[PDB]
C-alpha cells in the first residue's frame, strides 16, 4: 500500500507581472511598487517650516514692496512663490536677479537691523504714487532713495565698518531717471555716479538717463545689486547722485533653507517630502512626481512604475 | 548487454572571448558587439532636416553676410557648421557669441519678418565695401546702418510693440567707430548712446573709439546684441548715433533643433543618429564613435569593444 | 563495519561581518576595505611635479608681488596654494580672477618673455611704498606703471604681434586711483581709457576715480586683466592713461597640470594621488578621505566603510 509525499509551494488566483534580466513580463504571487506616482495635492507645513509668498514674490519681500511688509524679520525653511504674484512699487530690475533670490533663499531669513549712515546735505525718505502705502505715496521699506537739499547734493562718502561677528548683506540701487529734466529735478545735476566699496571688492554704476516703457506711468527704473560685508571690513559708500540708499543690511546665514515655485495650498499635516504638486510620501526610493524636490525625498526617474517581486513566480492550476 | 544514454551540449570550433565578474577571457560560442565604433563617414538627410550651412556659419546667417543669402528664412532639425566657414562682411563681435548662436540653432528657424521702424531724421541703408553684395558695397541684409542726414542725427526714440501671439527676436547692433573723424563723418557728434528696452529688460551700450587690427582694411568694429519681446510688450529704441538698427525680427520657436561643427558630406540615406564623424547605426547601445550626437543615439562610453555572451561557454574536444 | 566519508569546508575562529543584497550583516572567513579612509599627512613628492607656493597665491606669483620671485619662469604639475598666503603688493583685483587662476593652473608655467614695447612719451616704472623690493619702493615684476613725462600723457597706440608658434598670454591693468588730484598727478588729465585689442577680441575699461577702504594707506586699486594672442594675430594697445602696462608675455600650455588648496606639508615620497589631506594609497577603488583629489585616485563617496567578501560564509562550531 505504502504512501505518497508530495512537496510543494503556494501559488494565489490574483497575481502580479513584473519584469526581470530575461524576461519583461513574469507573474509572481505578490510585488510592491517602487515609484511614488501621487501626491496629496498640498504642502504639509510640518515638519519643514514653510512661508507662503502669497502676492509676493520673496525679492519684493526683501526689498519692502507694500504689500510685503508682514514678511519683515520672517525666516523659512522653503519660501513658496505662487504664480499670481506681482510687484506694485517703483519699477526695478536686478541684474543677476537668480543669484539674488538664490542666496537670500538659500539663507533662510529676512533679519534685518537698521544703522544710522549720517547722510548730511541730502532729503532723505523720496517717495513716489507708483509705490502706495496706506493710501499715500511711499517707496521700498528697505530702501532710502536720497534727492537734493536746497538745489545741492554734496558728493557722498560714508563708511560702515561689520564689528559684529556675522556677515552683513547690504541691498542698494541705482536710479535711472527717464529724462534729463528730472535727473536735474531730484539730483541738480546731470551725471550720478555710485560706487560702492569694500576692502575686497568694488561695485562702479553709472546711470543711463532715457525712457523705458512705462509700468504704472514710470518710465524711469531702479537697478538693484548687493554687497555682502564681512567681519573686519568696511562697507564705503562714495556717490554723487542717483543713489537708492540700505537703511541697514540683512543677516546671512547658511543652512537648509530654499526655494520652491509652487500654486499648491498649504495644509496640516506632516510630511518629509515636498514637490511644486504637494507632499509626497518617501516610504518609496523612486518618483515620478516632479524633479523639483525638497526635504526626504525618493529620487525622480523617468518610469511610471517599477514593480520589485515579494514572492515566488506564481503557476497556477 | 543494455544501453548508455549520454546528456550533453554543443560546442563550436570558433569560440569568441567574453569577459565576467569572475574572468577576463572566458570563451563562449557566440557573443554581439554592444559598442558601435564605425560610422558611415556621410550625414544621412534623413529623417533629420539638415541644413548645411557651407561657407556660412548660422550667425552670419543670421545677420545676413551676402554670401549667406540662400539661408533667408530657411528651418532646420540640424544646423551643420563646416570649419571652411568664414565671413566676408563687415567686422564684427558678438558679446556672448554662443549664447546667440546657441538660442538660434535651439529654435531652428531664420523666418524673419520686415517691420517699418519710420526712421526720421536719418540716411538709411548705409554700406561698406568691406560687404559687398553683387560687386556693390553693401551690409548685413538684417542690420540698417543709419546715419546722419544734413549733418543732424536727431535722438532716436522708437516703439514697436508686439501685438503678435509668438516672441520675436530682435537683433541689432552699435557701431564703434575707428577714429573721432569717423565718428564725426558719419553721426554728425562725438558721443553716441544706445538704449535699448522693454517693460523688463534694458541694455544700455557706449560706443567705444579707436584703432582694433583692421580686417578687410576696416580698423572699426561692430557689436551685436539681441532682444527678446514678448506678446503684450514693447521695444523702445533710445539711441543719438551709433546704431545698427533691426529691420524686423526673426521668429523665435522652442523644438528640437540644434547645430553640429562637422565637415562629413551630406548623403542620400536613412539614419537616426548623426555625429560629428558621420550618421552612426544605432542598433547598439553604446558607441565609442563620438560624445557629440544628435537624435537616437547610442549612448558614448570610453571602451572600444563590449561583447555580451549569447551562448554558453565554448568546450571543445 | 565500513567506513565514513564526510565533506566540508573550512572556519575561521576570527570573521568578518559583510552586508549583502539580501543580509545587512553576514558573516564570512575574510574580507578586504574596498573604501581608503586615511592619508598620511603629508603631500608625496614624486611622481606628479609639485610648486609649494608657501606664502604665495598663483596669481601673486604671475603678477610678481615681491615675495614671490622665486617663482619666476617655475612650472608644475599641481601648484599648491596654502591658506597663510598674503598679498604684499599694491591692492588689486581681478575681475573673474577664478578664471585666471584656473587657466595659469591648467597651463602649468609661469614662463614669462621680455618684450620691447617702445613706451614712447611716458615716464616708465613707477613705484609704490606699499610694493616694497629689498627695502625701495617697487611695483609688480612683471607689469610697467606708465605716468606722465613732462605734464603729457600722449595716447598710446601699440601694437604687438606674435610671430611665435604658440599662444601668448598678456597680463595687464588699469589704474583706479583714491581722488582726482591723484589722476592729474600721475597722468596729467582727468579721463583715463584703455583699449587692448586682436582682430578677434577688444576689451575697453574705463578707470573709476574714488576711495575703496585703505590696505597699506591706499585707497587706490589695480583692476587685472589678460588677452590671449594666437599666432599670426596682434596685440593692440590704444590707451589715453591709467595703463599698468605688460613688459611681456607668458607661454601658456595645455598639459596636465593643476592647483590646489593645502596645509599639508611636503614629504620626499612617492604616491600617485594627492588630496588636500596629503597623499593617499591608491590600491583601493573607492576613497572618503576628500571630494578633491589630483592624479590616479580612488572615487570619492560617502560611505566610512565598504568591505569585499573574499571568502565563504563562516559557520563556526
Ligand atoms: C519715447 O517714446 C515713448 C513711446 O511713445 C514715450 O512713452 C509714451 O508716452 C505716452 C504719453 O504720455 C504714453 O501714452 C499714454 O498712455 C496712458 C496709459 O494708458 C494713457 O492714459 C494716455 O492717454 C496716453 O496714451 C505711453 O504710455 C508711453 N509709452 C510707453 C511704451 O511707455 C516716451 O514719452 C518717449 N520719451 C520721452 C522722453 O518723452
Ligand atoms: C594704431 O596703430 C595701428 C598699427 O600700426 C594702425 O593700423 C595700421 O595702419 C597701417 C597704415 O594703413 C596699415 O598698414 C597697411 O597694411 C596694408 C595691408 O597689407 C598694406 O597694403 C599697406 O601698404 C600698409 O602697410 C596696417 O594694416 C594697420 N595695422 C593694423 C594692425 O591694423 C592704426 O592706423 C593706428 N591708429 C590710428 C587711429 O591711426
Ligand atoms: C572717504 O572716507 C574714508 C573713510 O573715512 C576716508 O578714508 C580714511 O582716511 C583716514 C584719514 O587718513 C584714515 O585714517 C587713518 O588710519 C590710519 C591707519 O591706522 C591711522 O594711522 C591714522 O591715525 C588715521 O586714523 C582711514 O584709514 C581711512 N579709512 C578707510 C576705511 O579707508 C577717505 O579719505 C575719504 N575719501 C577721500 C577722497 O578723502
Ligand atoms: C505584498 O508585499 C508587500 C511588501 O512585502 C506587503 O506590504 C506590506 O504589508 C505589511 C503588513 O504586514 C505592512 O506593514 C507594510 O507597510 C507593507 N509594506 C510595503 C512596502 O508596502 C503586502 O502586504 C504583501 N501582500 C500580501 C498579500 O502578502
Ligand atoms: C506635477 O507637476 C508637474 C509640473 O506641473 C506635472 O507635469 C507637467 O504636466 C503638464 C500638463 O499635465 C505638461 O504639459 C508638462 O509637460 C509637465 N511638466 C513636466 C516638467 O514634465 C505633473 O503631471 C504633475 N504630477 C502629478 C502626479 O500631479
Ligand atoms: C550570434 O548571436 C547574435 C545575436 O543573437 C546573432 O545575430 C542575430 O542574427 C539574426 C539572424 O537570425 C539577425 O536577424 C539579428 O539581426 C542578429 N542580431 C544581432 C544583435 O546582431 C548571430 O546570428 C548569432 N550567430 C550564430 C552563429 O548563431
Ligand atoms: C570621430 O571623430 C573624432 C573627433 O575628430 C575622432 O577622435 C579624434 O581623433 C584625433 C586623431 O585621430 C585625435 O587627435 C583626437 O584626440 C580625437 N578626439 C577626441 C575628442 O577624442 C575619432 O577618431 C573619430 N572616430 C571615428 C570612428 O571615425
Ligand atoms: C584576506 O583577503 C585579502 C584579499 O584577498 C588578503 O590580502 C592580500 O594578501 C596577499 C598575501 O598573499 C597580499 O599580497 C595582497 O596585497 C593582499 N591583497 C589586498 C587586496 O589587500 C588577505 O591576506 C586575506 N587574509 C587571509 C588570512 O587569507
Ligand atoms: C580631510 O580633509 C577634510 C577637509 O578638511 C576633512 O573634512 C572636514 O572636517 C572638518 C572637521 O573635522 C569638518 O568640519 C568639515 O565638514 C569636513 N569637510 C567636508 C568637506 O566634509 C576630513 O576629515 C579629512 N579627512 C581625513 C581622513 O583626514
Ligand atoms: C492678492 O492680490 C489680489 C489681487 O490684487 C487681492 O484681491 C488679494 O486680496 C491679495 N491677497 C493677499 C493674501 O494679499
Ligand atoms: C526718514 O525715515 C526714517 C525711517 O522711517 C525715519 O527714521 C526718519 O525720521 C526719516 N528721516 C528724515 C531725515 O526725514
Ligand atoms: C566720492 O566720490 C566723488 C566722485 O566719485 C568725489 O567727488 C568725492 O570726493 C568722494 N568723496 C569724498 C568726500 O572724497
Ligand atoms: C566657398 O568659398 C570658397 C572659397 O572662397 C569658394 O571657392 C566656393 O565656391 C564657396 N562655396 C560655396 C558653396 O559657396
Ligand atoms: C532702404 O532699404 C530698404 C530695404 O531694402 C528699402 O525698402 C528702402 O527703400 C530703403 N530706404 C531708404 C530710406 O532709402
Ligand atoms: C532718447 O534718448 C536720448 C539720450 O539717451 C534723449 O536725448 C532723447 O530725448 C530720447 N528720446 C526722446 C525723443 O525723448
Ligand atoms: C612667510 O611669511 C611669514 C610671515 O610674514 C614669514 O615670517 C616667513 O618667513 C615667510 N616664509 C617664507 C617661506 O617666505
Ligand atoms: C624700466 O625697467 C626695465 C625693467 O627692469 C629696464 O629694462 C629699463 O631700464 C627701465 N626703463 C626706463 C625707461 O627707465
Ligand atoms: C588711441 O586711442 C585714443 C583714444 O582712445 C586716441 O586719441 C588715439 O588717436 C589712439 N591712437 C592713435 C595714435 O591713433
Amino acid at each position: 500500500p505504502g504512501a505518497t509525499l508530495c512537496l510543494g509551494h503556494h501559488a494565489v488566483p490574483n497575481g502580479t507581472i513584473v519584469k526581470t534580466i530575461t524576461n519583461d513580463r513574469i507573474e509572481v504571487t505578490n510585488a510592491t511598487e517602487l515609484v511614488q506616482n501621487s501626491s496629496i495635492g498640498e504642502i504639509c507645513d510640518s515638519p519643514h517650516q514653510i512661508l507662503d509668498g502669497e502676492n509676493c514674490t520673496l525679492i519684493d519681500a526683501l526689498l519692502g514692496d507694500p504689500q510685503c511688509d508682514g514678511f519683515q524679520n520672517k525666516k523659512w525653511d522653503l519660501f513658496v512663490e505662487r504664480s499670481k504674484a506681482y510687484s506694485n512699487c517703483y519699477p526695478y530690475d536686478v541684474p543677476d536677479y537668480a543669484s539674488l533670490r538664490s542666496l537670500v533663499a538659500s539663507s533662510g531669513t529676512l533679519e534685518f537691523n537698521n544703522e544710522s549712515f549720517n547722510w548730511t546735505g541730502v532729503t532723505q525718505n523720496g517717495t513716489s504714487s507708483a509705490c502706495i502705502r496706506r493710501s499715500s505715496s511711499s517707496f521700498f521699506s528697505r530702501l532710502n532713495w536720497l534727492t537734493h537739499l536746497n538745489y545741492k547734493y554734496p558728493a557722498l562718502n560714508v563708511t560702515m565698518p561689520n564689528n559684529e561677528q556675522f556677515d552683513k548683506l547690504y541691498i542698494w540701487g541705482v536710479h535711472h531717471p527717464g529724462t534729463d529734466k528730472d535727473q536735474i529735478f531730484l539730483y541738480a545735476q546731470s551725471s550720478g555716479r555710485i560706487t560702492v566699496s569694500t576692502k575686497r571688492s568694488q561695485q562702479a554704476v553709472i546711470p543711463n538717463i532715457g525712457s523705458r516703457p512705462k509700468i504704472r506711468d514710470i518710465p524711469s527704473r531702479i537697478s538693484i545689486y548687493w554687497t555682502i560685508v564681512k567681519p573686519g571690513d568696511i562697507l564705503l559708500i562714495n556717490s554723487t547722485g542717483n543713489l537708492i540708499a540700505p537703511r541697514g543690511y540683512f543677516k546671512i546665514r547658511s543652512g537648509k533653507s530654499s526655494i520652491m515655485r509652487s500654486d499648491a495650498p498649504i495644509g496640516k499635516c506632516k510630511s518629509e517630502c515636498i514637490t511644486p504638486n504637494g507632499s509626497i510620501p518617501n516610504d518609496k526610493p523612486f518618483q515620478n512626481v516632479n524633479r523639483i524636490t525638497y526635504g526626504a525625498c525618493p529620487r525622480y526617474v523617468k518610469h511610471s512604475t517599477l514593480k520589485l517581486a515579494t514572492g515566488m513566480r506564481n503557476v497556477p492550476e
